[PDB]
């Protein structure tokens, strides 16, 4: 059993997620930001996790602390799901072609906390995806791939190899992401 | 006693500010630019000040001049508490890392009205901060600076030695200029 | 089963695949064109389908439309033969060395038709691998894995890394279509 | 009482740290790599702190595995004994001019983990200082600061302003971190 | 069954390998070269292989002769475990993040001899890892790859993406060369 | 009691500094070069010294060698009054804004005799301040601020980030200097 629940209450955001790392793509994500909504579901989905995340906080200022709250709390529950992490391939790598983006994630599960994010064109330094909502900042995504090896204690590496639209390049590095930790999380049938 | 009061009505907001340089942090702001209102919390807060801020303007048309009227009235407020500013330490500087951010502010309180803003990086000239409500043009800080230094009378440098998101690259910045004035209004043992 | 049989036969030529995509490796592919052969045999045998191909065309004006219209065939049996694509990996890619080449192949096998094709060396727009019967030019390299994406409608994004000799660049990419692919279309056992 | 005691034996080497925040400089550091424990000691007596460090590892392959155990120790220490941070400065900096070398390090106490290291310059990437013992390789000390900043979970930003020889340029980053993090510990008598 | 012993006896040095692909990570090397002992037995447990490295030689000159000899041997020792080959995934590839190192080896194992080492920072071309015995000259990792890869028979390319410690940028290295031979000469299930 | 007196006669001059590193700001300065007399003002009150300078020297030639054997004899005074420096910060630092001008100086006052001094722009290579009396041509600054380190016997950097005002820039050193040694001269209240 490969479980964690975390709450993770601060002056900016509640967050509480429950994870399961031996699931079967069963994700409902509900931050008060929809396309991190969606990213979320797309890292749980891919990753072949069960992950159910709720959390509100202060989206009247930006979605910068609930989006970075909510990667600490997932980068946590993640850490403490892995427990002793015996037995595991430890190490997971994933392409993920999108269209004109092609994303790529290496994870070591067993490695110092450590991130590496390259490749991202400049414009998503200062890009925006605007709906009907709380809208995201694409400079955040370095942010949160950070804030997830921080807190799950993992070297984790985000290259974008090219790519040009700014949610073909954003969503391929988190199902980059997301395959890499499915590989890497799995049994070893020789460990 | 080192407090005043302003309020400072114009056609296009109105403002009151109460300000006490030895204070413990208690701190109230609300301009309708949550952004902001983050921001100057930090400000008063880190600079131990008791601040009370209260503005509505024409955020209809953008927030550029209720914040820009809110930054003349606050510097208006920290001139008259200093009053005389005898016995006091006049300069102080402040470094902020904040994650991959390193800002700075060094402040002369006896200094003529000047104000110098360096190295922020480019893309913060049309970078917007956006949520559920009016966003913040990051493009503004240096206007709150120099409104701030102006109507204070001080002199007041707020370097950005380097950084990449503008959410930390402004935050560290107003923390900055928050521990100068805190250092720097501070009682001189020696004078 | 995931079986298709295409037949496809226009002015300029006349084609028919089957195609297995759980198969042994056992491959026979006769297009009138001998270095294609060897390719789309290495394709099929790497991939471990069952794949026959027999294809004449109008190689008295050169190999491209022969080339072409056996890419949109077997293009078009591959998306037939993977159904409703329930079930499978979705995501492939692979790395093949050959001498002083590195060649890779990344597919997502439900992303919308999309190929990118990246690095190979400047001099095969223009290079001729020729023995006793119809020549293959190099520069249709690019063209055969764009017909082979539009007509499976899939992403497929292929680069060459480094390499000198024509013949390694050439079937190192085609080998690493085939690894790539056949990474894909495995079941999933988590899905 | 600000006190911590870490044992960490991992494969690689055994470590015992004691340290109390509230000292007056009792340093005592064995580690099996002289210039190391050279510069732990000027680390703990420019700090103020009270700090022993025993430490044997594999220095038969060099002394990496050791320096980063025993700073991994030391950085878990550091955030132990500073328990839940109330009342503190929290910020702190120092430049340490050293002959012709100036250095300067800042610190946020209650910053997410993060650590920034510019300046150094590159001779020290593959410089190394060698006497009768194990000899030390410049290019860890940018590892030191990463593995402090990680496990104390703090963030540490280290400049060299300018510099030549190794030793100094070296000795003036340790004694600044050691007297930013002094300023930060310190009990902030408005807070 | 696919194990190998090689006794390799030079002017130069004296080796024993013991060999077995299908090993579960047993591994015990004595070089005389203690950061070579450290990085052979990274890969033979990184490989899942069992393997028993025992080599004396002419250290007084430096290490290189019992490096390369050992690599010889090993590279022979792999080839002659092999065997015929058959039924085994020949292609496997492995990414190694390694804190801020990314490194990457790609193998086919039915491929002519081959070796390609691109990517390595030019200041490892005069590294030298020292410890209490025999250093390690950066420079020699090329030499270990090419020396595998002529006398294993297999096509071997070594990239470093990126990365500075040169520590971390060897280790990631021999890891990733593990993993990929790990991967490849595993048994294919479908051929 | 910390204090000095020095008398220095040289064929070019004759000098006496009275000084206190314990005062109060009560200055009194004489040299015949009212420019450096306001310096020299400016760096005692600051500093938080009591300090007297009475010297006459060969200014028909030019104040040069008045400015040098005053810096020489007041660095002596320094270093004198310092004693034994037990118990003392040590190392100081201090921004200093000035209009445009923003200027930096750091000290060890245990550090070898060691002076740098950086960003001052060219044109004060060349420039004179002059007014009814002996003028002070500012090329000279460097040499002041070796002049006194040589002879305190301390590490003395001084940076001009960046100004354009010649006095604005030279008296913003002078401060800078003046707080850094405040800082460092001040009991240590932890050594
Ligand atoms: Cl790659
Ligand atoms: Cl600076
Ligand atoms: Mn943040
Ligand atoms: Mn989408
Ligand atoms: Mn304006
Ligand atoms: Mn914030
Ligand atoms: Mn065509
Ligand atoms: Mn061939
Ligand atoms: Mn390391
Ligand atoms: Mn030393
Ligand atoms: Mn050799
Ligand atoms: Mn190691
Ligand atoms: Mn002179
Ligand atoms: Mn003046």
């Amino acid at each position: 059993s490969r479980r964690a629940r975390i709450e993770r209450r601060t002056r900016e955001s509640d967050i509480v997620i429950e994870l399961d790392l031996d699931g079967t793509g069963q994700v409902a994500v509900d931050t008060g930001v929809p396309f991190y909504d969606h990213m979320l579901t797309a890292l749980g989905s891919h990753a072949s996790f069960d992950l159910t995340v709720r959390a509100t906080g202060d989206v009247e200022i930006e979605a910068h602390h609930t989006i970075e709250d909510t990667a600490i709390a997932l980068g946590t529950a993640l850490g403490q799901a892995l427990g002793d992490k015996r037995g595991i391939r430890r190490f997971g790598d994933a392409f993920i072609p999108m269209d004109e983006t092609l994303a790529h994630a290496a994870v070591d599960l067993s490695g110092r906390p450590y991130a590496v994010h390259t490749g991202e064109p400049d414009h998503l330094q200062h890009t925006t995806i605007a709906g009907s909502s709380v809208p995201y900042h694409t400079v955040i995504n370095r942010h949160v791939f950070e804030s997830l090896a921080a807190n799950a204690r993992i070297a984790l590496h985000v290259r974008v190899l090219y790519g040009r639209d700014p949610h073909h390049i954003t969503e391929a590095q988190y199902k980059a992401v997301a395959r890499a930790l499915r590989q890497a999380v799995e049994p070893d049938p020789r460990v």
